């Protein structure tokens, strides 16, 4: 079997992407943030503290004939940005673009952090990292991808994110019309539970390509690109008036500047991120200082190939027994 669904930016800056997901019988459609950096499927629900819900669509397990409470199971998650949420667990039927999984763990949020309450457009997350990171206690639960793996024509899913435009998540097959040239595959380490790989280097604008191993994770759930300080300093040195602002918490640049592109290596192939992708607009309404989409990972402890990088490519998450990542230009 296969599945195909459209994913759409939540705002004019591509801060996140939402994808409709059907939960329960009869279907309740929620717009989830597909997150290859985490492994929990959790939703706003009828159980969420009422003051912490501000416009989200909620899952109501009492109205699903296939919902089963998972006795004694709880969950609690903290993300790298300080966000968090927690609650109890149901099993239910979940469908993504016509691909169905019965008995999927649906984690009902009882408590959510402020950043989630303020994002009216995201009803929950669908984690697509490896199941070892799932936070359900005392019995760990599998992700949607892991549960669907056996029924899929091929144990893969692909991420085709749009720049200021809708995109596609596909499960079970690789659309050979969605990219140009060849797909370059690279080895994945699962030892930390992430889609972790090693980039072979980078270039700034038309500059010389610098061969250097950059270890990082492919994370649809993270907006920006986070790379080591040396690389990020080399990029922003090419933008007149750019500087790192402690009060703003990152590199900023004059909104009137033109940004150079950024190239990152995948084996012997190159993925080029257009400079326009690196512009995240004014730091505040009316400001002439703009926020940059390439930031330092020094404070994070790991490099993150977030949406800024991934939307420049067609990306294959190959969940074979030896997992690999595929990158192609598009
Ligand atoms: N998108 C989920 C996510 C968020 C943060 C991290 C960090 F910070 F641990 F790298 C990993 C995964
Ligand atoms: N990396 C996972 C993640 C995704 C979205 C959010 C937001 F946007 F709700 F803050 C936080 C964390």
């Amino acid at each position: 079997s296969t599945g195909s669904a459209t994913t759409t930016p939540i705002d004019s800056l591509d801060d996140a992407y939402i994808t409709p997901v059907q939960i329960g019988t009869p279907a309740q459609t929620l717009n989830l943030d597909f997150d290859t950096g985490s492994s929990d499927l959790w939703v706003f629900s009828s159980e969420t503290t009422a003051s912490e819900v501000d416009g989200q669509t909620i899952y109501t397990p009492s109205k699903s004939t296939t919902a089963k409470l998972l006795s004694g199971a709880t969950w609690s998650i903290s993300y790298g940005d300080g966000s968090s949420s927690s609650g109890d667990v149901y099993t239910d039927t979940v469908s993504v673009g016509g691909l169905t999984v019965t008995g999927q763990a649906v984690e009902s949020a009882k408590k959510v952090s402020s950043s989630f309450t303020e994002d009216s457009t995201i009803d929950g997350l669908l984690g697509l990292a490896f199941s070892t990171l799932n936070t359900v206690s005392p019995t760990q639960q599998k992700t949607f991808f892991d549960n669907a793996k056996a029924s899929l024509d091929s144990p893969v899913f692909t991420a085709d994110l749009g720049y200021h435009a809708p995109g596609t998540y596909n499960f079970g097959f690789i659309d050979t019309t969605a990219y140009t040239g060849s797909i370059t595959y690279t080895a994945v380490s699962t030892k930390q539970g992430f889609w972790e790989w090693t980039s072979t280097g980078y270039a700034v604008g038309s500059g010389t390509f610098k061969s250097t191993s950059i270890d990082g994770i492919a994370d649809t759930g993270t907006t920006l690109l986070y790379l080591p300080a040396t690389v990020v300093s080399a990029y922003w040195a090419q933008v007149s008036g750019a500087k790192s602002s402690s009060s703003v918490g990152g590199y900023v640049f004059p909104c009137s500047a033109t940004l150079p592109s950024f190239t990152f290596g995948v084996g012997s192939a190159r993925i080029v991120i257009p400079g326009d992708y690196i512009d995240f607009g004014p730091i505040s309404t009316g400001s002439s200082s703009c926020f940059g989409g390439i930031q330092s990972s020094a404070g994070i402890g790991i490099n993150i190939f977030g949406d800024v990088a991934l939307k420049a490519a067609f990306v294959v998450f190959n969940g074979a027994t030896t997992p690999t990542l595929g990158f192609a230009s598009k």
